[PDB]
């Protein structure tokens, strides 16, 4: 029974606008952990173009399409009855546009 603990965290990240934005951690602890995501310190929640997917002990949130919008801080937060961790990277957008 130990606290969530992130064996791989969060990266920072630098992607093109338009493309897929990946971020991945690997989490482990007894209970298994609930993951969460925040983007600038709010919930973020699954949708068309968020996928928040899982494979064992790895977890991973995806942004389709991404816009210059979706640059700044994501946080992964896990959580278990022994307690929580978070971990945060920069997604930074490289995007073209006109004022």
């Amino acid at each position: 029974g130990t606290g969530p603990i992130f064996i791989k965290e969060v990266s920072n990240a630098d992607i093109s606008m338009g493309d897929v934005a990946t971020l991945s951690v690997t989490v482990i602890g007894i209970p298994k952990p609930k993951i969460q995501w925040f983007f600038n310190g709010v919930l973020l929640t699954p949708s068309a173009d968020y996928k928040f997917v899982f494979d064992g002990d790895d977890h991973s949130l995806i942004i389709l399409f991404t816009k210059l919008e979706d640059e700044g801080e994501y946080t992964c937060m896990a959580s278990n009855d022994y307690g929580k961790t978070i971990c945060s990277a920069y997604l930074k957008i490289n995007s073209k546009g006109e004022g």
